[PDB]
């Protein structure tokens, strides 16, 4: 419990361009359930390395907005274990995170109004991280 960016994530947060990892350290406390950093931004051996699949003249590894440094990845912690599966506290854990960015100013927003124009492409049924993503709106 009281989960915290660890060596690598404090990194992570501390090499983003914009501040939305203010949210992220606030957020940790604000919201009820601890959280842990998965991916804040794109080191010069991601993006780089990227092409080592094969396709060298197609090197652009842009499949997310980590390369702006504008969006980051965490998990929802929950009983001083990570909550993969526990789909509902990600709900109380990531409300902190859109509520911390209208009290601290900072851009925060998650991919839950896009799906809303028809149906859910988010797949938030699924149990997907596909929305836990955020980045600044
Ligand atoms: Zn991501």
């Amino acid at each position: 419990m009281s989960f915290k960016f660890g060596k690598n994530s404090e990194k992570q947060l501390a090499t983003v361009k914009p501040e939305l990892q203010k949210v992220a350290r606030r957020a940790l406390e604000l919201s009820p359930y601890d959280f842990t950093i998965v991916q804040g931004i794109r080191t010069v051996a991601q993006s780089a390395q990227n092409i080592a699949n094969g396709t060298s003249f197609l090197k652009d590894p842009s499949k997310s907005k980590h390369i702006t440094g504008d969006a980051i990845d965490f998990a929802p912690y929950i009983n001083g274990k990570i909550d993969w599966n526990d789909l509902e506290a990600f709900w109380a854990v990531k409300k902190a995170f859109e509520q911390a960015g209208k009290e601290l100013g900072i851009k925060l927003r998650f991919g839950a109004d896009w799906n809303a124009s028809g149906d859910y492409h988010d797949e938030i049924k699924r149990g997907t991280y596909d929305g836990g993503h955020v980045e600044l709106v």
